[PDB]
């Protein structure tokens, strides 16, 4: 039977699913770990114990316990990112989409969801792997991992809550793919890990961590990189936030054991209710429980690792969206609203800068303000709004990714860089938000090929081109079809620094993505803040 | 007799001089002070003792002792700025050009020469007052003042070398105009002081100093302002440089008296030979002996004076040239030559920045570099050359002048701002130097009306327009002809900040002259250097 697969962990039964007039197999909600529940809360995951009988893999699994966005109830723009399944601490599952007929040894793509390490779901409509698996003849896996304090509470020195366990969940899922994907007709020697935002940071974290490098072949990073300022904290900061969480829940704070024990008695939602209280600053684009630079998962600082070449050397494909910062300003910056054009006053700009660069002294804040203010026109509400948008996306996504691409490319074996600047014609978010953080995903997953979703012809065409770039990259380490009349996506080189735009127009090659702004963020501002 | 005038100091006999097919009277080399020689070297000037008989004022006076530019022997571009008369410490004289027939009570314009306080001459071909006096029916005076250590050696506390005596020379000449110009047919209640560079700084210094305010009505500043970073030093720095001069000349350094006595024994040229050795840094656009913030001539710091409105409140007309910095890079920056296009390498740019901002720590230098580097094209030799040109002119001339205009306009009674961006068609300096520091002077003095000098028709027209702007400003406090069909030079206001271009095209009004760069130089960089 096509829907029956015998893995090393036991047999699984899938389901035949329709996709664009054909069908493929789906194996949804396969367990890869023991449920991280009870005394296991905050612990390293354990391998799932093999089961007798047949695992029903016909339906999506629970989503991990997480903060739920209620900022716009019934709005599809925000709700499409929320858990669409029951939340449970029992959430360590993966989903596999397999072409029909079952292949023998096909390219494998493993999706890691974003969500700022505090949210995310593998089961989202926009993460449905059927279009990609079917169109490009890949075995498509989506994994899952603990988020929030559940995945990232970090008390370094303690073995009950060491930190990073969400990353270890991801690694356990990659391990299980490596070990079992062959039975689903995937080639475990040609696995691409790909992810957006926290999932992109995650991808680069597996590239860095010695314990993960051997479990995949190549990597794709969308709108995130391991060195993002929001993606990790020191072991002291992680400890400080863990204790603060404890303080919020009236815990005994005398010892790690007393603290962890107390936090283990609480219901998931009690943790979630106070999670945002532990942030050290008034900030946007900062999340409470994130990866911790521990000396185990990451042996030394991310920067010394990137500088020394202490990471997996392979091919990478990565890039960013035009307007990375708009979501975060909509949600926390004064003067931004969903149903207005959000023209930003001088005062609100100033407040925005403070929220955007929370670790900055006044001199630092003045440097940012000057760098992004048109002083011929400093009261232009559109310029202030767009300047803030750029500040947030440059600082949090684009310039760290550009620092990563530049460090990586010196030691790696091939880099492809994109700039995604097409705004979906059917976006429900306002125009001021532009090409929004996360709105390339639907194109990567092939949603524009579904007529009932109302994209344009040109959007379907763009989607098919991106799916084919991603899948050919995963197959060969090169997004370009060898021997093909199509415009070619050039390698990114240390010297020439080329990238392409990804949009509905004919391909254009550019050099030095946002170089002016990224010299500021990666070289000048850090030196300023260190010296003052 | 038209050429005979009885002043309060004695009678003077002038000479009839040809000018553009007509004639006017010139009274050249009238003494306004006792010769500052011998034991008077470095001292406050003394009023000239009245003379019996008739002073022969038919010929130009000696020029003050000064460094002489030999950087390009026989080149007219540089030699036209050098003393064209014998140098002597006996150099405190003024020149008056008087329309014919002698007027009764006409507008007076008094020219103060620039030259970085270390050089300058009232007798230069380009400072010839006949064209302006004749064309615009003004009485035109050029004064003179001690330069170099002779005018500016400063040992605060000492009465033999207090500092600022060059400024006091200027003031004594303004005093003598105030007292005697009526006999030449000038109105001492309508005297405009005007000057370029050090002469412009000088003009603004008289606007600030309580001891000078009452001696003139209004003021014009060309390419210089009192707050320029090169135009004054602290009393400690002046003292330090005075002692260093003494060290260079093997002087007894035990006391001010011993030092001053030693310096008074030396020949002028001995002082001049070591003058450049006292600068604290490797620098361009820094001069050794300059005005000193003494608490007498300037009662408090220039900045508190500008902020409190502690200055003469009247009308001012002022502005700058497009390429203020090129002269100083030609002469001291590595990679610049007179007979090449001076395309500047990355390394030479970096060296240039260091020479240009000598008081800067490394962070400071990085801030400047970033602000003026196109990082898409950082090896563009033209961009590096022009960037350096802008750095030097912005830091030394334009942004300090813009800080002055903005502070002044809050308390003053009317401001007119220009941006002179026409390159003379007959310039002998290379093209890369653009609209050079000091090359609006020939237009202000009306040299383009002299056919034998080979300007264009349009240049003569521009010159006539500028002469008429300057003279109408001096006459009325407004460069515009009331009731006239000509395009109008708008007032500069705190709010709108308007200025005009001065060139051969039809007049264009702009706002916020070099605002982006001047926020950097006037607000951000000073705060950076103070905090680090
Ligand atoms: C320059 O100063 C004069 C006064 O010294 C100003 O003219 C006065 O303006 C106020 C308000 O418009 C009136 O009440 C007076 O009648 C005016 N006085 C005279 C003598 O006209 C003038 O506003 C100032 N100009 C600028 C540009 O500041
Ligand atoms: C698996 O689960 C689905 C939904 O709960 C159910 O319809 C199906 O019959 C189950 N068992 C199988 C396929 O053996
Ligand atoms: C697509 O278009 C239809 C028909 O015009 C519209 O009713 C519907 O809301 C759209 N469907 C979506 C956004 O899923
Ligand atoms: C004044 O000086 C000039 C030049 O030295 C001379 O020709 C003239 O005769 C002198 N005396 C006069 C005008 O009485
Ligand atoms: C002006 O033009 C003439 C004739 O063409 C030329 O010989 C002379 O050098 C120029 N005169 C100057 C620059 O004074
Ligand atoms: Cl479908
Ligand atoms: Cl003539």
């Amino acid at each position: 039977s096509e829907l029956l697969v015998n893995t090393k962990s036991g047999k699984v039964m899938g389901t035949r699913v329709p996709v664009l007039s054909s069908h493929i197999s789906a194996f949804l909600g396969i367990p890869f770990a023991e449920p991280p529940v009870g005394n296991m809360r905050f612990r390293r995951p354990e391998p799932k114990k093999p089961w007798s009988g047949v695992w029903n893999a016909s339906t999506y699994p629970n989503n991990c316990q997480q903060y739920v966005d209620e900022q716009f109830p019934g709005f599809s723009g925000s709700e499409m990112w929320n858990p669409n399944r029951e939340m449970s601490e029992d959430c360590l599952y993966l989903n596999i989409w397999v072409p029909s007929p079952r292949p023998k040894s096909t390219t494998v793509m493993v999706w890691i969801y974003g969500g700022g390490f505090y949210s995310g779901s593998s089961t989202l409509d926009v993460y449905n792997g059927k279009y990609l698996a079917y169109t490009e003849e890949v075995v498509l896996v989506s994994l899952s991992y603990r988020v929030g304090a559940f995945g990232f509470l970090a008390l370094h020195g303690s073995q009950e809550a060491p930190g990073n366990v969400g990353l270890l969940d991801q690694r356990m899922a990659l391990q299980w793919v490596h070990d079992n994907i062959q039975f689903f007709g995937g080639d475990p020697k040609t696995v691409t890990i790909f992810g957006e935002s926290a999932g992109g940071a995650s991808v680069g974290m597996h590239i860095l961590s010695p314990g993960s490098r051997d479990l995949f072949r190549r990597a794709i990073l969308q709108s995130g990189s391991p060195n993002c300022p929001w993606a990790s904290v020191s072991v002291a900061e992680g400890r400080r936030r863990a204790v603060e969480l404890g303080r919020n829940l009236n815990c005994n704070l005398n010892s790690d054991e007393e603290l962890i024990h107390c936090l283990r008695e609480k219901k998931p939602q009690e943790l979630i209710d106070v999670e945002w209280n532990v942030l050290p600053f008034d900030s946007i684009f900062r999340f409470s429980f994130v990866p911790v630079i521990d000396g185990e998962f990451f042996p030394t600082s991310l920067e010394s690792m990137l500088n020394s070449g202490n990471f997996k050397k392979t091919q990478i494909l990565l890039g960013v969206n035009k307007d990375e910062g708009s979501f975060f300003l909509l949600y926390g910056a004064p003067g931004f609203s969903k149903d207005s054009e959000s023209k930003i006053s001088r005062e609100d700009f100033m407040s925005g800068v403070k929220l955007s660069v929370p670790h900055a002294n006044d001199l630092g804040l003045d440097a940012v303000t000057l760098q992004y203010t048109d002083w011929m026109d400093d009261n232009n509400g559109i310029k202030n709004r767009d300047g803030l948008d750029d500040i947030v996306g440059d600082h949090n996504v684009i310039c760290p990714l550009m620092h990563f691409v530049n460090k990586y490319t010196k030691f790696g074996n091939g880099t492809y860089l994109y700039f995604f600047n097409h705004r979906a014609s059917n976006l429900v978010w306002p125009e001021w938000m532009g090409v929004i953080h996360g709105y390339e995903i639907e194109f990567v997953f092939g949603l524009p090929l579904v007529k009932e979703l109302n994209y344009t012809a040109e959007e379907e065409a763009l989607s098919r081109r991106i799916m084919h770039y991603w899948a050919t990259f995963a197959k060969t380490g090169n997004p370009n079809e060898p021997h093909s009349q199509e415009s070619k996506w050039p390698l990114f080189t240390t010297k020439e620094q080329k990238f392409i735009d990804l949009n509905t127009e004919p391909m254009k090659v550019h050099q030095r993505l946002r170089v002016q702004m990224c010299v500021f963020w990666n070289q000048f501002l850090p030196k300023l803040l260190n010296a003052t």
